[PDB]
């Protein structure tokens, strides 16, 4: 359970990573969202 809780961390870190890809609004960022 607690390696499906890091999973899960590791989840939310990746989504707030492509969230600040996606924080300047581009077509290239968006793409490579």
């Amino acid at each position: 359970k607690e390696l499906l809780k890091g999973k899960k961390q590791a989840a939310v870190v990746m989504l707030d990573r492509i969230f600040s890809v996606l924080q300047p609004w581009s077509d290239i960022n968006l793409q490579s969202f």
